[PDB]
């Protein structure tokens, strides 16, 4: 046992006092301060991780400017949302232990993972969970880029499902996440030489293999990759990984003619109509560009026609 006592009482910087529970990287249950101990049941969690940790500071950054549960509810009421997949932030602090200095964070505490569901569902995703899912992480994407951020590492082991409903998806970990318009002032295209990820190999954007700064267009193009994996259960360069100049030049090449991207992802013939639009449309956008969010989503609604559904918000996993 390391960085807490079980059980112990923590108290954030808004004098919000927490209980600590057992583990669940640093990660731990946690619950408000009261005489029951912290059970498995816990709607928080508490992530310690030592203070000079930088993407600790980056994802408190992002929570305490961007997903203040307020601010999110304001967003949630003026869209007309059912909900948004955007984790709420309760608090956060500091706190020693052994002499080293610790930062923590209070969120909410979600589900499993959609990698796991996608690996017992033999690595494939329905055309109506792929359309669902992907609709609510434009609504997130919508939302946190209309904050400054982008996230540049969309994937199913970052999107968790709400500990109590199974229909609402949450994209996860922000401690990459990067501020591409700070005060309304878009990023030069080029490299930021403090930030040093490039996201995941196989989803990550061509902007992120050309060593420049995410902006939206990337966070787009990821979407566009996920939705693939999904559907068909692989990518066309994924027995080539460990070359990302492999990498980038098939999405490169794929990304010049969509319709060859589709002949090699859905063999086949016929390819669902909306994942090539959509494609062609986030292929349109300069870096710089703001999306049209909402002609994104109608590309996908029309997938819910052609498949006799509509958006119900039912993920169907
Ligand atoms: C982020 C990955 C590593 C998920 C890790 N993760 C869980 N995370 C959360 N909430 C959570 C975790 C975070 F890091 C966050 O930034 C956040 F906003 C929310 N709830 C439940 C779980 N469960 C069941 C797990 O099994 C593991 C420990």
């Amino acid at each position: 046992a390391e960085q807490f006592a079980v059980g112990e009482i923590i108290t954030d910087m808004a004098a919000a006092a927490w209980k600590v529970g057992l583990p669940i990287g640093c990660i731990y249950l946690a619950d408000m301060n009261s005489s029951e101990s912290v059970g498995s049941d816990a709607p928080c969690v508490v992530k310690v991780e030592p203070s000079d940790n930088g993407p600790l500071f980056t994802e408190l950054k992002f929570y305490q400017r961007a997903a203040k549960p307020e601010q999110i509810q304001k967003w949630i009421r003026t869209r007309k949302l059912k909900y948004l997949g955007v984790p709420k932030y309760w608090g956060s602090g500091l706190h020693d232990k052994n002499g080293k200095s610790y930062r923590f964070m209070i969120m909410d505490r979600f589900g499993s993972d959609l990698q796991k569901i996608y690996e017992a569902n033999a690595k494939r995703f329905s055309r109506k969970t792929v359309l669902q899912l992907s609709l609510r992480i434009l609504d997130i994407l919508e939302y946190i880029h209309e904050h400054e951020y982008v996230h540049g590492d969309i994937k199913a082991s970052n999107l968790l499902l709400n500990y109590k409903n199974p229909d609402q998806v949450y994209l996860v970990d922000y401690g990459l996440a990067y501020r591409y318009c700070p005060e309304g002032v878009h990023k030069a295209y080029a490299a930021d030489p403090k930030r040093c990820h490039d996201g995941t190999i196989e989803f990550t954007s061509i902007d992120a293999h050309n060593g420049v700064a995410p902006s939206r267009r990337g966070d787009l193009e990821i979407l566009g990759y996920c939705m693939i994996q999904w559907l068909t259960g692989h990518l066309p360069w994924e027995d080539n990984l460990k070359d990302p100049k492999y990498v980038r030049d098939s999405k490169i090449r794929y990304r010049e003619n969509i319709a060859s991207l589709m002949d090699k992802c859905f063999p086949a013939a016929n390819a669902p109509g909306e994942i090539a639009k959509y494609m062609e449309t986030v292929k349109l956008l300069d870096y710089t560009e703001k999306p049209l969010y909402e002609n994104l989503r109608d590309i996908l609604l029309q997938g819910l026609k052609a498949i006799g559904s509509k958006d119900d918000g039912k993920l169907d996993l």
